[PDB]
């Protein structure tokens, strides 16, 4: 797709260009070793001076023919406990749902900042997983014991 792949050779640009630290943004590539834009390797860090911290979460970016009509699929790999991811690792996040807070505009930037954000603060109305809502809603000193063990298991 010519649209997809001329939006997200800019957002590639504007990353590179200037991008919140300690973030990774890159594309993949194709079987022939050609760089595959529909494709990228992302990596959060956990903020500072909370139960994330130190923690480095990488997470796949997938992006359809059709975008920037649909946003992409972000899918953690591996899969992290917290209450607004999937088991299969898939976020669940309101501006990445086509018919709910999607804009085309948005950038892969404000992506992983909003991605950050709902990591130290979940969504208690979009519960998608079961063990991590029933914990955080149940016991907030166990769910950050939980969230600390995880950031130590994923410390670069
Ligand atoms: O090469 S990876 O360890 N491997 C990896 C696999 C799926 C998604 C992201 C990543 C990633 C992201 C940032 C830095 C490094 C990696």
């Amino acid at each position: 797709s010519g649209i997809a792949l001329s939006r997200l050779a800019q957002e590639r640009k504007a990353w590179r260009k200037d991008h919140p630290f300690g973030f990774v943004a890159v594309p993949t590539k194709n079987p022939d070793g050609t760089m595959n834009l529909m494709n990228w390797e992302c990596a959060i860090p956990g903020a500072a001076g909370t139960p994330w911290a130190g923690g480095l979460f990488k997470l796949r970016m997938l992006f359809k023919d059709d975008y920037p009509s649909s946003p992409p699929k972000c899918k953690f790999e591996p899969p992290l406990f917290h209450p607004n991811v999937y088991p299969s690792g898939t976020v669940c996040l309101s501006i990445l749902e086509e018919d709910k807070d999607w804009r085309p505009a948005i950038t892969i930037k404000q992506i992983l900042l909003g991605i950050q954000e709902l990591l130290n603060e979940p969504n208690i109305q979009d519960p998608a997983q079961a063990e991590a809502y029933t914990i955080y809603c149940q016991n907030r000193v166990e769910y950050e014991k939980r969230v600390r063990a995880q950031a130590k298991k994923f410390a670069p």
